[PDB]
């Protein structure tokens, strides 16, 4: 129950993909962006909190993350804001996990698939909702069930 979300971004094909990984669950909500601008960025963040319960943002250095309009955004949206990776073991362990899932799953679809959003969309329900311990939780699952401990 922290919705510590860290955001980074990576690279497929040559698809720009923006990474956000929920680090209690190792939930994963990813967007193809065109460019590598705190514009997109502040879309996917806004996107993000749309969906989800995000009380901490961390992220590395890179302008992208750390420009006036996106402090000024999490700052509106109550969201603690931090930089530096590793925030801690802990959690950079998850997200690196979760991009290499991200990257496997993404691969299974890729040869199903025109478009690289399209692939990202069905690898996500793959790792988030599909995957999971045998009669255990999945990401969702884990996520969900601290969701609901906070929303009663």
């Amino acid at each position: 129950g922290s919705h510590l979300w860290q955001m980074d971004n990576t690279h497929w094909n040559k698809t720009i993909i923006w990474v956000a990984v929920e680090t209690n669950s190792g939930l994963v909500e990813a967007q193809v962006i065109p460019e590598e601008t705190a514009l997109q960025v502040a879309l996917c963040i806004l996107q993000l909190i749309q969906r989800y319960t995000v009380l901490h943002l961390h992220s590395d250095n890179g302008p992208c993350f750390t420009a006036h309009r996106i402090e000024n955004l999490c700052k509106y949206l109550g969201i603690t804001k931090t930089t530096g990776i590793p925030y801690n073991p802990q959690s950079q362990g998850v997200v690196e996990r979760a991009h290499r899932d991200l990257k496997d799953r993404l691969a299974a679809y890729q040869g199903d698939c025109e478009t690289v959003e399209a692939a990202l969309s069905l690898a996500l329900v793959s790792l988030n909702k599909k995957r999971g311990g045998i009669g255990g939780h999945t990401p969702y699952e884990i996520y969900l069930e601290s969701e609901h401990t906070k929303y009663q």
